[PDB]
């Protein structure tokens, strides 16, 4: 089964978005906030959830039979999958029009007097914007010369809406008879990124002036991990790359066998990750230093620190390669297959924990399938309009940032706390053959929620607000944003509420029914709790 982690590991968040969080944090200086996070809870927090999802059978909504009081963390972490999948839809969009677009001898991206160029571009034979490659993804793919702000937002672009159809039929295709969406599409996605990252970083070695690109990348400054930025960016990225929190991971497990060793494979996909990140991060900061040679300027002038710079950068490297068309329609195909699997992927997960609660949806997929996706397109319409990146970057920031944190803070907590280390050891080892050991009891017990809770209450008091390169916000749209936020976060105390006014009993008895498993009913009435003595919580 060595294929699902290799073809896993790698999705649209370690070759888009690992990138330019890279960049804008300096390069190198990033590393160190995130392998830490990657060692102390990122590891722990895949391997309890495949556990978890492995011997309760059941979605990311339904699994909180073990403590009823609880099932509100299921339900918040379906809202930040619709979210992901909004924006990631609408960003797949882009690729498609990309792919469309080089199938000629001289590609676009490399001359200087077409229709959409400025009478400002600049051909080398904050961030400048007059490059001929820059110049395209600006005017002649979004047509952002047509918005003043936020505020302003034209109607929808006409171009992208056929590419937005295209993935959206696809997607519905793809996931409208049967959950096996992944047996036959782990053929694209675990070669082709690979080859293609490997010819791009064996390439941007002999470019002139890459050595000051790569000099950067491996120099770690001090002075930028004084400042609660990176220790947020990587910790939000880590959960993003990793599929924890969003109830993917449970998910995929409920499907799996009761033998499966979820050690050996929890071990093999982070430093899979790792590696991946590492080699893109290289490679990326090699173009960059080769982009500086060209334009005699520095390297932190250079580019955006948006979500274009894979689409600025790599445009700009297929160019120098010997037969550029074939090389970008390569790298489309690679980029289009990423991003059909990731979407496919929270798709089904979203629709496998809300059919797996109602009974009437699961005998009506067809029906569900197509509602869900028709609500997803309506609502990804936003972001192809003329001032469309600002909603993007809008979502980006605020769709998951403190709400996944808190989502995964409250999964640990009532998993270890309110459940127990002892009775989720003995799940295990009852699953598999051998005991979790030492590490990681003391590490999901006491380790992990001492860094969630610290960076959740960094990120809540340090805030600053929302620009993009250039354009600080109206201050109302930080209002909006943080209402996005919270709208995930205010699920959990709902449901608690809900919980102690739907029962009948006294205070005693009503406390006792969810915070014990749902299968142990008659054990309250006997005044049988284990979790009203102190031996349940001194058991580390
Ligand atoms: O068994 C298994 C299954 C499995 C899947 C994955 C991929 C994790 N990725 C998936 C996409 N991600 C989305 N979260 S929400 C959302 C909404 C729309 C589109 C994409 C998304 C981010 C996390 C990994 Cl790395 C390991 C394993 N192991």
């Amino acid at each position: 089964f060595l294929l699902s982690v290799v073809g896993f590991a790698v999705d649209l968040a370690n070759v888009w978005r690992f990138p330019y969080l890279c960049y804008k944090n300096g390069g190198g200086a990033f590393l160190i906030p995130y392998t830490l996070f990657l060692i102390i809870a990122g590891m722990p927090l895949f391997y309890m959830e495949l556990a978890l999802g492995q011997y309760n059978r059941e979605g990311a909504a339904t699994v909180w039979k073990i403590c009823p009081f609880f099932k509100g963390v299921g339900y918040a972490v379906i809202l930040i999958a619709l979210y992901v999948g909004f924006y990631y839809n609408v960003i797949i969009a882009w690729s498609l029009y990309y792919l469309f677009s080089s199938f000629t001898l001289n590609l676009p991206w490399t001359d200087c007097g077409h229709t959409w160029n400025s009478p400002n571009c600049t051909d080398p034979k904050s961030k400048y914007k007059f490059t001929p490659a820059a110049e395209f993804y600006e005017r002649g793919v979004l047509h952002l010369h047509e918005s003043s702000g936020i505020h302003d937002i034209g109607l929808p672009q006409w171009q992208l809406l056929l590419c937005l159809m295209v993935v959206v039929i696809v997607l519905y295709f793809s996931l409208w008879k049967g959950v096996k969406t992944s047996g036959k599409v782990v053929w694209i996605t675990a070669t082709l990124p690979y080859f293609v990252l490997f010819v791009l970083l064996v390439h941007g070695v002999t470019l002139p002036g890459a050595s000051n690109g790569i000099n950067a990348y491996l120099h770690i400054d001090f002075y930028r991990l004084k400042e609660a930025t990176v220790w947020i960016d990587a910790a939000t990225q880590i959960f993003f790359s990793l599929g924890a929190g969003f109830g993917v991971l449970i998910a995929f497990a409920s499907y799996n066998k009761f033998d499966n060793n979820c050690y050996r494979d929890a071990l093999l996909t982070s430093s899979i990750n790792c590696i991946t990140s590492f080699v893109s991060g290289f490679a990326i900061f090699s173009i960059l230093g080769y982009m500086a040679h060209e334009h005699k300027v520095n390297i932190e002038d250079v580019a955006t620190e948006g979500a274009g710079l894979v689409f600025i950068l790599y445009p700009e490297a297929i160019s120098t390669l010997s037969g550029s068309t074939f090389w970008a329609v390569v790298f489309f195909v690679m980029l289009l297959a990423l991003g059909l699997d990731s979407s496919m992927g929270g798709m089904e997960a979203v629709i496998t924990g809300l059919a797996d609660d109602f009974q009437v949806l699961k005998r009506h997929r067809k029906l569900f399938t197509f509602g869900v996706t028709f609500s997803t397109f309506l609502l990804a319409l936003f972001c192809i309009t003329k001032g469309g990146i600002y909603v993007l970057t809008l979502l980006d920031t605020f769709a998951a940032g403190t709400s996944i944190l808190f989502a995964v803070l409250m999964e640990a907590i009532g998993v270890s706390w309110f459940y127990g280390v002892d009775r989720f050891s003995n799940d295990i080892q009852q699953m598999m053959g051998f005991r979790p050991g030492l590490y990681w009891r003391l590490c999901w017990k006491f380790v992990s929620p001492a860094f969630l809770l610290f960076v959740v209450v960094v990120s809540i008091i340090n805030f600053k607000p929302l620009t993009y390169d250039d354009y600080i916000f109206p201050p109302w749209a930080n209002w909006v944003g943080w209402g996005i936020a919270l709208s995930s976060m205010v699920l959990v105390p709902i449901y608690v509420i809900y919980k102690f006014l739907s029962t009948q009993g006294s205070l005693w008895e009503r406390l006792a029914y969810g915070i014990t498993p749902e299968n142990e009913h008659h054990l309250v009435a006997q005044r049988d709790i284990r979790q009203f003595q102190l031996q349940h919580w001194l058991a580390i």
